[PDB]
């Protein structure tokens, strides 16, 4: 007889959950009650932060979207009240003061003049403006590096040229940003000596930033150790080429970190919601785990991570917000000159005496 | 010394309420809105939910194969037994408010395809013009589940098990829909005939089709339309003598017809309807629960569209009036401009960009 | 280089399975997931499938319409894996997966189902040896309505056993032995090996099991007297098509398959020593095999040894202890222990200390 | 045939409880019904029971005849829970639940009731330490007519105390202090801890409580002549059988039990850290301890801090704050605030802001 | 010896309710669940209109 299976009635739609900080973009958190276990410490997740750290390899991150999504973007972005999250998702500039920042406009102008000649960059970064949304610039530069072309009310234009580095980052799955300074007449890794804003304003500082990329062999191997580092290349080691966008990549990384810091600063204003969700003890732990790619290049994020580890991974939004405000106002806290920086087992380690003050593992580019 | 027999009146005093006792499907249990101050009384149709769940008869009747005798003979053979109980145990009822003449040819068709293997006289008295659609639907479900009826007594889990009932165990969701040959290929179309008309012309039942789907519930793969792998359509299953596909379609249409005749009879219960004008969740709950039958019938589709356009907040009297208007007037809204589309496994009607109606798969287990 | 290149490498493994060429003892061991420590966790997929098969219809409902995989190419290979053949109930001549003991039950099944189904491939007629797992799978699928095709396939066309339909409502199972003590029924510890009961089909009648429903509303009536929501296998109405004896034979045959596989593993000391570092192997083995303790006393002794050793034993020690149990016979005077059934569980207690306990076994 | 239908599992379970060893501070955790990931709903059962015991006959009426359950099993074990012992008025040597302050009041109760009751196990004579909760429960039971058995149980053989027969008519209680300011009686802030005035038992004459009815049904009217339909503890006619002094001693004893448990909470760092997500703990504690705040220094300060922090405090914060209050003495400058009475409510006002507000507790 | 008398609640809180049109003066409404009776037709009351008349 006549048969159509286009009607597909499968359903696997979860149990329950919640979302906090809807107006935010990076610190927008998804909360799930871990009903699988009796313990009631709710589980937390930051989807957009995970996506942002994923996008460090733009081509592998954005390949799936080159064909699939064609349903609607303007219907969402051109809504009556488009969400800042969606707009920054599609590289659209956002007017909110909580998201936008005034410092570090020089890097935004640099990327606009680099890509403005061949892209409608006006909606990403209106010319001459003092306030820019760093997340929008980060998404724009990622998409451009992946070969897309923005539009006023859409982004489904996989028609631009594809960057060489975006193709180079298909072979790698793990990344480790870290500062590098000229010490003892030879190159050496050091603690983050500048906040991201200082080096975005003075873009010459970005030359000091460096990253290391690594492979993920799927073979059933024993856990590889040193002398397997030959299968890895540093960002600055790659040979120079005009299309190869190294400085674009570093600017994207710094811009993402600055967006995180702006969100954390704006979090202090959200005392009402921070109090209403004072029971989310996993906020500090999850944020500490997820931000691990950025702490290696910023003073204040490093201090926040150190204080998180000292406290014991038990901070609700209020505690982390207040501590961030205190770190911003005071600035320097502790004598890190007493501690020392070491690299071991492919991990970025800062230690004082024998104790490991803070441990950073390279992120998942995916 | 003396006996210690005694009783305490352990009861909160304030409890629920039941409405439309005589009606089979439209019987509803009204509960106050929990411990909340909203004072919007909850409504729920138990027999309609059971009817929708019966579309997988084995999974819906596996418990009774072992776990009940319960002296149901007393319930059936009471002086004034509840018509709901009789219709639940596949017994014909002579009440004019639950019997219809339309579709009787399909009734005798099922009565003769199961005539000799079952004492079918008490389910459908031979030669009677009228019949109870709900009783025949329950009889089909029970027989397909591996039971055999008795007059007055409980069902006996002794008969054979149809292959379709066994096949449906793996699936939890159902979505009936019509079919038509357009452009030389089959495509889903809006309902074109009433279930009464399509039962009278039994050949039309070949147009009915449905697609079942599993329930994994693992927190993954939610949005993927690769779930088309984990589905099968009713007409796509390989043919077999014992695979009661046509009985299944007849049972679905029979349940829809039972709902229709009960809605028609609801217009005469004006006293209770106006006495219960304050339960506005009646319409919303009915819309939520009838979602399996709208895709197959004209009038149910029109009623669902009216309910959605009215904001889901209407009482029994409004429902009765609108149903009478739909029955008398015919097709009201303009469906020439209304497109029919399937998106993410949802049977929806769209007018331009406005979504007039959306129907999701019903829970069948 | 312009900059230093200290970097990352993982070679992150994914997926692992050992004890290959076996059917039940196959284990897909893996590293611990959430814990930073790389401890070895275990799971037996085939054993879990066999335990779930005790409700054949609910276990095989999907394959009646959904899967319909290309099974032909799998079994037509030159040297197909034995596990796939046993999963589809094909007799295998491997000495490490066959036994002469219990052939009487195989003959009984052949004569009770051979009259309406091809059966030579499942068990060759008159053969002194047989594969118990193949017969167990065959009887399960035949109860599930399937028909074993000779050409490496199952056709969902046969009739459906009444017991398979009855078992849909019950998610929990409990087998055990019984005896006619003081002119009344009473539960006893296992007094026979599965070989004796398969050989003595009449003796198989003493086996019994109880089934229970699942829910989530909090348990009522002291959580142990909830008895109208449970039933026993032998109390069900007798009927020609209700496969009571086939079900009992299925359970015993699966237990015999497990015993034969353990006996074959008894000689495999090389790989066991190579994998002796895995002690959670014993814990997971106990957890999954718990359904079979209450029918065979030889299995009870292995479970007791594992429990006394602390739910942590290596495959080599398991092999050695199983061989010692098989050779020795009754090792301890278990008559000093006492049998009890409390809070729905099944446990044996010597003095006040609980010697061994059994929990709900989930079948679907 | 064999028809032994042993039951099997039927459902699951949910819930959690913390502080097993503690008695008053033991709490039961339930996930929020509306949404599974909102603030946890905490609740202290034993603290509510202690507050309800302030009308002993109405609290223990059912146990006289109805709930004559097996109690021997609970008491006679290798490790009975301290909560059960204190619930049945048994002295326990646990350091976390024994205090050396106010023991003179304990022996006062012992010599008042020891003549006609085996009071040795409730409070061994000459012990430098004692369990306040045990003595409070003993006083309540004795006033309820029960008699603590030498064999560790209760029997309803003794006489009914006259005060318990009067507190049947009243549902709401409100303790407060009194002083002879300007040669007249007036309510004052708590100037002594219960822990210190249980030493000088003469000071208990300062304590006063006001009882009143849960009046007839009326949907809106806030009062039923609230002053005319209420009575005070010190206003009742005097009589030997009236356990007025025992009643006040029981109240102070329960307060002392709460304070010593809060003191012991400091050492429970592990469970406090593991339950940092339980923010409703402090709000519930503030809600339920409202009967004892109007009699003690430190409880009043703790309640004020809890109100200041906004009714959201995990156990570690409460432990730290209570340690600070105990160590630093009177910290808050209450000199700027004044007391007032509003429609029966007991509140502290500074200017026009309401620093604290306490409502009558419920006795049954 | 020393006595000070204080009040107590006239509890009938089981009859939960709420108000409608709070920003209105006369049409401000108070609705109460049927406590004495089991039926569920919510009874209502306009306080300010009663006061005005």
């Amino acid at each position: 007889d006549n048969t159509v299976r286009v009607g597909v009635s499968r359903n696997t739609s979860g149990a329950a959950g919640q979302t906090l900080f809807r107006n935010f973009y990076l610190l927008r958190c998804n909360i799930l009650a871990d009903g699988r276990n009796a313990t009631k410490a709710v589980q937390s997740h930051f989807p957009f932060l995970s996506r942002a750290v994923r996008c460090l390899s733009p081509l592998a991150a954005h390949c799936a979207d080159r064909t699939l999504r064609r349903d609607n973007v303007k219907q969402i972005l051109t809504r009556e009240l488009p969400f800042s999250s969606d707009l920054i998702n599609y590289a659209h500039h956002v007017n909110s003061s909580s998201l936008t920042t005034s410092q570090g406009v020089e890097a935004a102008r640099l990327v606009a003049q680099v890509y403005g000649e061949q892209v409608p960059f006006d909606h990403i970064y209106p010319t001459g403006s003092a306030t820019y949304c760093p997340g929008a610039i980060a998404n724009a530069i990622s998409r451009i590096m992946a070969g897309f072309v923005p539009r006023e009310g859409d982004d489904f234009a996989p028609s631009g040229p594809i960057d060489y580095l975006a193709a180079d980052l298909i072979a790698y799955k793990f990344v480790l940003p870290y500062m590098l300074d000229m010490v003892d007449g030879r190159p050496q890794i050091v603690l983050p000596s500048h906040t991201v804003e200082e080096m975005l304003t003075n873009t010459s500082l970005l030359n000091s930033i460096d990253a290391s990329f690594g492979i993920e062999a799927r073979s059933d191997q024993r856990m590889t150790r040193d002398a397997a580092e030959m299968s890895s290349r540093s960002l600055n080691e790659l040979e120079d080429h005009d299309q190869r966008g190294r400085m674009p990549w570093k600017i994207m990384l710094g811009m993402m970190a600055a967006q995180l810091k702006v969100e954390l600063d704006a979090l202090a204003d959200e005392r009402t919601e921070s109090q209403a969700n004072a029971h989310v003890t996993s906020f500090g732990s999850r944020l500490f785990n997820q931000m691990s790619a950025f702490v290696t290049i910023d003073h204040e994020l490093m201090e926040l991570a150190l204080l998180i580890k000292e406290q014991g991974f038990a901070m609700n939004p209020g505690q982390i917000a207040s501590k961030w405000s205190l770190i911003r106002r005071s600035g320097p806290t502790r004598p890190l000159s007493g501690a020392r920086l070491e690299i071991r087992n492919g991990n970025w380690m800062i230690r004082e005496g024998d104790q490991t003050l803070l441990s950073v593992s390279p992120a998942r580019m995916a």
